[PDB]
């Protein structure tokens, strides 16, 4: 952590990304008292990935297995002590705290997969259990509250990993095809509800050339994770950040058709839409991305 061999082109990535979704939201629908909570989420979400750069990738990789195990418990907590919000109880408020599950099992999954994942012979029929027994519990318990937005992250996230490994994955997108079945001009108006209040007030303020640029930073994003991908040595890395690139890829498209109409997901746009969880749960996964990179030449 002391020497800051990061690589800071997908920092200014998420930057850009960050700094376009606040001066939408400021016109997107704006508010004196509604500005200040997801500021304060992007002061968490900054101070949160700062404090998990003294981590190293060593203790990250140790904890793969109990944060999957917490996240698993978690979510079953969250079906018994948790708040209904749009017909599913999927959110731990205490007052001001505001921490749904969903986030620590796709970074729990994640891990756990990519660490279990990394031994190049298996048996002949764990190619297919393995990942089948470490994701069902998470989707299922996600699929209990239910929240099957989360469910498809997590489960094309274990897509990405399976197919960039070398297993069985064609199992995994009929699954996820089959889950996914029970669901101004050029220039704009420059700021001259609903999950999308932040997306459709922007693809209308800034027409095709916002739409463009936007989905142009998100490829770029897309890029620069997997390229820090392929750049690693160890291989439960690359399948980490390629997981990632994959959840994070998904959520942006299945924005997409929701604007083109889906039904509609809880599922925001990362780093863009309102949401302070959303905020600061993406900001600490790219800080774990960006620490497992930075660590990528050590044992
Ligand atoms: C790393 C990136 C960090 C990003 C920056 C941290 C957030 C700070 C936001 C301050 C208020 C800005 C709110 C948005 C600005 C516009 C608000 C407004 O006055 O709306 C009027 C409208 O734009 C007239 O056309
Ligand atoms: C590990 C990352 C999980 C990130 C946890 C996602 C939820 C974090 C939200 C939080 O803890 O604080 C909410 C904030 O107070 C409301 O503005
Ligand atoms: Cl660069
Ligand atoms: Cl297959």
């Amino acid at each position: 952590p002391n020497w800051l061999a990061y690589d800071w082109g997908l920092v200014f990535l998420v930057a850009a990304i960050v700094a376009l979704g606040f001066v939408n939201l400021g016109s997107a629908a704006p508010d004196p008292v509604l500005l200040y909570r997801q500021s304060v989420a992007l002061g968490l979400g900054l101070l949160l990935a700062f404090l998990l750069q003294f981590l190293s990738r060593r203790r990250l990789f140790g904890l793969a297995y109990p944060l999957y195990g917490a996240s698993l418990l978690l979510l079953a907590l969250v079906l018994v002590v948790g708040r209904e919000i749009n017909g599913a109880r999927a959110w731990f408020v205490l007052g001001p705290l505001q921490f749904q599950p969903l986030e620590l099992a796709k970074l729990g999954l994640l891990l756990a997969l990519a660490k279990a994942l990394e031994g190049r012979p298996i048996a002949r029929v764990w190619d297919y259990a393995l990942p089948a027994l470490l994701t069902l519990p998470v989707v299922g318990l996600l699929l209990l509250q239910p929240d099957l937005g989360g469910a498809l992250v997590v489960l094309f996230g274990v897509f990405v990993v399976v197919f960039v490994r070398g297993l069985p994955w064609r199992h995994l997108l009929v699954g996820l095809f089959a889950l996914a079945l029970l669901v101004i001009g050029s220039g704009g108006l420059f700021g001259k509800r609903h999950t999308d209040f932040v997306f459709s007030v922007w693809a209308e303020e800034w027409g095709f050339v916002g739409v463009v640029g936007l989905l142009g930073l998100y490829g770029l994003l897309l890029a620069r994770l997997f390229a820090l991908a392929l750049a690693c040595p160890r291989l439960s890395d690359r399948l980490f950040l390629s997981g990632f690139a994959g959840m994070l890829g998904f959520q942006v498209v299945v924005n997409l058709g929701v604007a083109l109409g889906m039904p509609v997901t809880g599922l925001t746009l990362p780093l863009f839409s309102y949401g302070g969880s959303s905020l600061i749960a993406t900001l600490a996964g790219l800080g774990l991305v960006l620490l497992v990179h930075r660590d990528r030449y050590q044992d």
